[PDB]
């Protein structure tokens, strides 16, 4: 048994909300919370941004001294970085930006990262800003992860529409 209330339930691993990761993390304080991070961990809008200004910006303090240490992320790629004041950890995960011209076949490798944690709370990957079609991203997202992860999705036409057209 877990903390997380009022999802339903998609698959044998797989759960879904329309609640705020922002506010479902503040409430929860789950050991991992996903950030829809690009490489540059520059969290400017979306969900990152969204997160960083929760931690009253100690999310990008952090990513800036984890940049200048190690350089860019991989398109597909994480790090696990400090959860500030929403969860223990912030698993940064850098899926393919459509609007730049990235390769959709690095959102399954994107998702990967999640099997690394036991249980997460997660934006869906590529949504929103990302702009990649998003019942795909839930489809990637059921069909790469295996471990148990909780998808808080705020919009909630999306929500409706994700849970209407999910085979
Ligand atoms: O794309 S979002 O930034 N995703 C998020 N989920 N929780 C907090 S922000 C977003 C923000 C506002 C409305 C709809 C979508």
């Amino acid at each position: 048994v877990n903390s997380f209330s009022g999802y339903l339930k998609l698959t044998d691993n797989v759960y879904i909300k329309n609640a705020d990761i922002v506010e479902e993390a503040k409430k929860v304080k789950p050991t991992v919370v996903v950030n829809a991070a690009n490489v540059y961990l520059k969290h400017g809008g979306g969900v990152a941004g969204a997160l960083n200004k929760a931690t009253n910006n100690a999310m990008q303090v952090e990513s800036d001294d984890y940049i200048a240490t190690n350089g860019p992320l991989k398109v597909g790629g994480s790090c696990v970085l400090s959860g500030h004041n929403l969860a223990k950890h912030c698993l940064h995960v850098v899926g393919p930006n459509v609007n730049k011209g990235e390769d959709i076949q690095l959102l399954k490798s994107a998702y990967e990262n999640f099997n690394q944690h036991e249980v997460l709370l997660a934006p869906l990957l590529s949504a929103g800003i990302f702009g990649a079609d998003p019942i795909h991203s839930l489809r990637v997202c059921v069909d790469t992860v295996r471990t148990n992860v909780y998808l808080a999705v705020f919009d909630k036409n999306l929500y409706d529409k994700l849970v209407s057209s999910f085979l």
